[PDB]
């Protein structure tokens, strides 16, 4: 079936717990595969040791810039960027996993987990999964955000990988 992957997250050197994500490879196989391999680190790079750099309460938690660590960077397993696979999955509510981008067809490695229904991103951001377990951790991360997106704690993906 669809891969299950995990992110173990620290805030200020203290463990918050684990976020488990289902990657909808059945709908967006290319997008799912990229995120899966970046969790395992099997291509020589990935999410391990990178941060949630932009968090906005009542909106979303963003991460995945493992090259520049500031929201300008990241890269995919295919190359620096890859196309929007489709917009079939919708931003239906809290727990939705979606690709951050800098406009059409600029997917790399940055992603976000929604804390509300972000329906206005439908057709603009590629949704590729959702939170199976660990919304409690996501709400903690959300609480360390701000209006500007600047985080009030240093939030780090200490470990990540594939469960199935
Ligand atoms: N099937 C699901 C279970 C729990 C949360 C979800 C969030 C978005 C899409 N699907 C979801
Ligand atoms: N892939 C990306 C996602 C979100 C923001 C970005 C900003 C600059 C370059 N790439 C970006």
């Amino acid at each position: 079936g669809n891969p299950l992957v995990y992110l173990d997250v620290d805030a200020n050197g203290k463990p918050l717990g684990r976020v488990v994500l289902e990657l909808k490879a059945d709908v967006v196989p290319k997008t799912a595969e990229n995120f899966r391999a970046l969790c395992t680190g099997e291509k020589g790079f990935g999410y391990k040791g990178s941060t949630f750099h932009r968090v906005i309460p009542s909106f979303m938690c963003q991460a995945g810039d493992f090259t520049n660590h500031n929201g300008t960077g990241g890269k995919s397993i295919y190359g620096s960027r890859f196309p929007d696979e489709n917009f079939t999955l919708k931003h239906v509510g809290p727990g939705v996993l979606s690709m951050a981008n800098a406009g059409p067809n600029t997917n790399g490695s940055q992603f976000f987990i929604c804390t509300i229904k972000t329906d206005w991103l439908d057709g603009k951001h590629v949704v590729f999964g959702h939170v199976i377990e660990g919304m409690d951790v996501v709400k903690k991360i959300e609480s360390f955000g701000s209006k500007s997106g600047r985080t009030s704690k240093k939030i780090v993906i200490t470990d990540c990988g594939q469960l199935s």
